[PDB]
């Protein structure tokens, strides 16, 4: 016959001794004393949560630690604590006006709950889709990699199948803002090819020294993503703008232009390319496509890839495996397999 009231000032006694002691046996003995019914265990976490927001850190680790203690001991599941967070993000507004860094402080509740196994980060995804108490979720990944660190929260992320532009505010829903707004978190380390994309030509026109673009890729790529295939699309695709706005059927000047600023990338693009087809089959797609938006230009792709074949950027091999290579992700292939199938043709049969 205990009121909720009762219970809830139980309960403010066990958080303002843990918060004192660290007395794991002790809180756990203070819980149990209560014998609060199954029904008032999410209103207990919820005021766990509560009471310590407006806190210090080191007193909202105790709070998440007594929470994460409370199911360790079957006292309360994961269940009773996404219903507790929940009640707790609902009156988010309301704590705001009190506790002005609430969401900071409710991304570290958040946190320490998914590293100990509460709450999921695909769950917590969930009431928080389109930017609902947003930068919220944002800041829960900010303490996650700060709590761990970012390989592992990498990872996680990747394991939620969570799609981050979806948890933006609906009118922030863009890959361009996406990465403004993730930078601004920072948070970029998620997303290092749509950052690379954006970049790097940026990065060639600044300085287009063959030595400082290679030592940038070698700074902000890892070398697993310098063996992938949308790492190379980037790459090939950045350096042929570069050529393409620097050069402009063309003058003998502009084609001998177009010649010495690949000479002088080549050494960049071997260095990727060499001994991974795969990538080559890729680095001919970033060609076609490159190509494609200009309309094919008279012998722009033949050039190319005769360039390609004689630098030794692009071998024998993949000129054929990308004929063969059955995608239409990217556009143009018709049009640029009439135009360089001779040249194929010839290098199989002559």
């Amino acid at each position: 016959h205990h009121s909720k009231e009762e219970l809830l000032k139980l309960t403010e006694t066990v958080v303002t001794e843990y918060l004192n002691s660290g007395n794991a046996n002790e809180a756990v003995n203070g819980v149990r004393e209560m014998r609060a019914p199954k029904h008032f265990l999410p209103e207990m976490l919820s005021k766990v949560i509560i009471l310590s927001l407006d806190r210090s850190d080191e007193d909202k680790e105790k709070a998440s630690s007594l929470i994460s203690l409370l199911k360790q001991e079957g006292i309360a599941t994961s269940d009773n604590f996404m219903q507790a967070f929940l009640n707790v993000l609902d009156q988010c507004p309301k704590l705001e006006v009190d506790i002005p860094l609430v969401k900071s402080y409710l991304a570290q509740f958040a946190a320490r709950a998914i590293i100990s196994e509460l709450v999921s980060i695909s769950e917590l995804a969930q009431p928080l889709e389109s930017g609902t108490h947003f930068p919220l979720f944002l800041l829960c990944l900010q303490q996650l990699a700060k709590l761990q660190d970012r390989e592992w929260l990498t990872e996680l992320f990747q394991q939620s199948k969570v799609n981050m532009q979806k948890m933006l505010p609906e009118i922030d829903q863009n890959k361009d803002r996406m990465l403004e707004i993730l930078e601004g978190k920072g948070l970029s380390f998620l997303f290092p090819l749509l950052k690379l994309e954006k970049e790097l030509l940026k990065q060639i026109k600044l300085d287009p020294s063959p030595q400082t673009i290679y030592k940038w890729i070698k700074d902000n790529i890892s070398p697993k993503l310098h063996v992938d295939k949308g790492f190379v699309n980037i790459l090939m695709t950045s350096f042929l703008q570069y050529i393409s706005s620097e050069v402009n059927a063309p003058s003998k000047e502009q084609l001998e232009q177009e010649k010495q600023l690949l000479l002088s990338f080549k050494p960049v693009m071997q260095k990727f390319l060499h001994d991974h087809v795969d990538l080559q089959v890729s680095a001919l797609y970033a060609l076609q496509v490159h190509c494609y938006n200009s309309n094919f230009p008279k012998g722009m792709l033949l050039r190319f890839f005769v360039h390609f074949y004689d630098m030794e950027i692009i071998e024998e091999e993949a000129f054929l495996a990308w004929k063969e290579d059955i995608t239409q992700e990217f556009p143009g292939k018709g049009k640029a397999l009439f135009q360089v199938n001779q040249w194929l043709t010839w290098l199989e049969t002559a």
